[PDB]
């Protein structure tokens, strides 16, 4: 029953939210929908993986909240390999390369290519983290998908082929699925293309010794009975002086504040009383998830390391089911795997196929990619299809289709009354990630404690002091990278000579 | 408790389904979330308006089952006003006329005006009603907006921002909201754009003697105690014999099997066990409904009709709140009106206003349009923002962003093991109306009827005799609205 505050959702988001309200003294409940906490994250743990994330997994440099919160669990990272050669295979052939980028050769290619990047940046640089909506040119950009930027902007198909399996891979939607304005934001909060794209010095440089299920499983432990398991919530009422929350296996609970810690389309499953507000009611319906299977093939060794292969693949076209890996073995150099995600539409159709067809699909591409036979030995495979999931709606995040974020998007974070939002999408760095989770919990949390008066309004959103194990190298451009001209700029150019 | 069907909502397609199933002998239960059935139909009765229609009103030719439920619920139907000029105000200036569509006088305008319609009954006649996902390029016409297929087929303005009134108006949604494959679909399975739009002989024909609302009260007084209101759903179990389904207020019923009447995204306020296939699961998060504010200016007399105007307006441009009217006086003459739709992002901008700062913006608008100071003192109005509501999540129906339809529509209607969808969303013909809510109330009615073997398959879906009250007029085009050039063949030919 009694406490000061509900937290619905016992992800990484409302378990961070929970935590810092109980180490400021409230009385805390955390009301966790499944059998478990963490989300979308998951640590699978079996005698053939030892352990596995089926969910979030990556961190790296300027994520510090999700990196301080873990650290404080007790937690270690490693890095994921990235010694040997990258591979980026495109037209049924393999291009091995070192560096965070592939090389393009053909000089038109080349200045497509460094245009479009650049360009992404730069209309990133427009859009305020904390309010996308109120970029200069907001409406335009949100009015227009993906596909219609990537058409207006690549003058080349391998350009648009590669710029299309980035925003595949970034957000598992199609390009003509999301907003041009929000995707740009979502890169541009993540700290631009190379942050978001990269293992060493990006997103993906690294795991959580034994799994980022324990940050919500630490957690968890630390508040004992506090957290309540299979109570999916399923009516607020805050027409009363306490706001009182009912689950559907028929228990009320009663608090002061409530922090809803879920995807904001979950906010559905609720019946609010009073009704929700016009913009939040429509808001929730407008906002899906994307479609992902994350797939792990265990292998005897890391065999393609001998190849001078790291285990990175960038994968383009149709036919191939997964169009990126990361070589997923563990720190010890033992359970050889490589990690695979089969993104969007192909998520949706490769659903259809049995556990044992997506694994022989992936087994003949990795054998293709990689030049070896011996992709085609697996000793054990494990998979997660995020779709299924009546509690996430899918993975990795919430995207907006086009019209959305300019008309909705205020709203996200917004206080209806006594109810405050957390959840990873609603961060204003790296949203969508398990640094975002942290960031929006923990800001939920002190918006109530300010509006208990226990802290004044400057500190309801707090700057985070870098990782000193896990430091950031800034992101450079080259003189040539800056000032090189797009392929029109290029034509232009050839007219004004030509003259 | 117990009964062989639950029915989730109490909607012209659920009170449908209800009454269907309850005809052939059945026990059924209507489990409605609101003090009310009628759900995206609301009739208001007062004495300054006598009664109005807040939400769902016009039928017309070709509608014939809505006809049919009405007229054997001892309803009928009047005419809305078209005897005099239609406006189109354009520019900050009105320009009467006769007939459906507003003329266009630049000789390339005209050419640009009739290809874009031409086009879109055109590319209407290779979606396939019952399955869109199945024209010929379908995944090509899905994965654009509305937007970009107005920006590839207008070469005028003029021809984009009616197109771009056209769409608002049909779907309460931007252009740029929605999938040209689906926009496409929805116009061919109303018949085209010339019945999705008309009033005489088109989709606007006529309104309900008394309200549309009739319709799920009088299903309601048939079906007596049988209908449960503040039954809000918040769980359906399908793991064993009989479907549990568990209400808000602490209620549990049980049935062979389950009719979900609500809209699509509505099924995310539902608690499944066993959790809903990937697809469903997914879908149900994918498909929003418009935004609309319908309001109702009266007046003493319906003084548009002395200056030769019928009430109806076509109104351009970003400033007008208001971008349609129709005349919504009583048949008598009395209780003058006119009826507004407040569209898509105006809706949700001008939300922010009082109900008087409304009613002020619609009055000097009609002012101006109709050119008429009397339009300045309205004696009542009445307005109803569907966007704020729980349990419709907007008006008129669920529109389809890009690339939904094509990757999940398959799965609108597709039985869930004991579920059977309804709803006007899953209709072929006139989905999004009255219309399509009965068709698909009493299609999926049928389909457990099936499952029950009460009847043939064959007898699923069933073709309804046309209204002998409201026949169709066929739809015609010209000689030279057919072949008449477009402007790049114009071009091209030159
Ligand atoms: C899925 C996924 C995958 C596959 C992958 C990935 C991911 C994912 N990511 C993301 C993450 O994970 C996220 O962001 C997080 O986790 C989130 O958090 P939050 O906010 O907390 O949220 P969630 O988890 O979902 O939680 C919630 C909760 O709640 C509950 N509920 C619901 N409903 C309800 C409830 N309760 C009560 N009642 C009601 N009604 C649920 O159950 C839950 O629990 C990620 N991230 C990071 O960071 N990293 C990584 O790695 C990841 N991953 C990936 C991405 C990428 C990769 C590569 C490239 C690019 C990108
Ligand atoms: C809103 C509107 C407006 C404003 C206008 C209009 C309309 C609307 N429309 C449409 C109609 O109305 C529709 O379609 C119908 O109504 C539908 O039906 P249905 O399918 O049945 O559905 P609904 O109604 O929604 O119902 C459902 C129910 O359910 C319930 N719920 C929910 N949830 C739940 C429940 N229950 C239990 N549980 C749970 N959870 C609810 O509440 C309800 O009740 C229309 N239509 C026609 O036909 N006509 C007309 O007029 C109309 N309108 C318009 C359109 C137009 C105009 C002009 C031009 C163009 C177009």
């Amino acid at each position: 029953n009694k406490c000061d505050v509900v937290v619905v959702g016992g992800g990484i988001s409302g378990m961070a939210a929970a935590k810092l309200l109980h180490d400021s003294g409230l009385n805390v409940v955390v009301l966790e929908a499944r059998d478990r906490v963490g989300g979308r994250t998951y640590t699978l743990r079996n005698q053939k993986v030892k352990y596995v994330d089926l969910g979030g997994s990556y961190v790296g440099p300027t994520q510090n909240r999700i990196l301080r919160l873990a650290k404080e669990l007790g937690l270690e990272t490693y890095k994921v390999n990235e010694v040997e050669r990258l591979i980026h295979h495109v037209k049924g052939k393999s291009y091995p390369f070192r560096g965070p980028f592939p090389p393009v050769w053909n000089p038109i290619t080349y200045l497509d290519h460094n245009n479009f990047w650049r360009t992404m940046d730069d209309m990133g640089r427009e859009i305020p983290s904390d309010a996308p909506w109120k970029a200069p040119l907001a409406e335009e950009w949100d009015n227009m998908t993906m596909k219609e930027l990537l058409d207006k902007l690549c003058w080349t198909e391998s350009a648009k082929q590669l710029a299309t399996l980035f925003v595949n891979l970034c957000v598992t939607a199609e390009t003509h699925e999301v907003s041009a304005l929000w995707f740009l934001w979502y890169v541009k909060q993540c700290g631009g293309t190379t942050r978001i794209i990269s293992t060493t010095n990006g997103g993906q440089e690294r795991k959580f010794v034994g799994g980022s299920g324990q940050v919500s499983e630490r957690i968890m432990d630390l508040l004992g009975d506090r957290v309540k398991l299979e109570r999916p919530v399923i009516y607020i009422d805050q027409t009363r002086e306490n706001v009182l929350v009912e689950t559907l296996n028929h228990e009320m609970y009663e608090a002061k504040y409530v922090i809803s810690a879920i995807p904001p389309t979950l906010g559905m499953k609720i019946h609010f009383n009073p009704p929700l507000p016009m913009m939040r009611n429509q808001m929730i319906t407008r906002v899906p998830l994307g479609s992902v299977i994350k797939c792990i093939v265990y292998y005897k060794e890391p065999f393609w390391r001998k190849k001078d292969y790291c285990g990175t693949m960038i994968i383009d076209g149709e036919e191939a089911p997964v169009a990126y890996t990361l070589d997923d073995t563990k720190p010890e150099g033992n359970y050889a795997a490589i990690m695979g995600f089969i993104l969007a539409h192909k998520a949706r159709k490769l659903a259809r196929l049995t556990k044992e067809e997506r694994l022989k699909k992936l087994c003949e591409l990795y054998a293709k990619v990689l030049g070896s036979l011996e992709a085609l030995e697996p000793v054990h495979y494990e998979e997660k299809n995020w779709c299924e999931e009546q509690y996430s709606g899918g993975c990795y995040t919430t995207y907006f289709p086009p019209g959305i974020l300019t008309q909705y998007g205020r709203v996200l974070r917004q206080p209806v009354d006594r109810i405050y939002f957390a959840g990873t999408e609603t961060a204003t760095h790296w949203s969508g990630y398990m640094e975002g989770a942290v960031e929006a919990g923990e800001r939920a949390a002190r918006e109530i404690l300010h509006a208990m008066g226990k802290i004044p309004e400057d500190e309801i959103w707090q700057s985070e002091p870098e990782s000193v194990d896990v430091p950031a190298q800034p992101i450079t451009t080259t003189f040539l990278e800056r000032h090189l001209p797009s392929v029109p700029g290029l034509l232009r150019l050839i007219g004004l000579t030509t003259i």
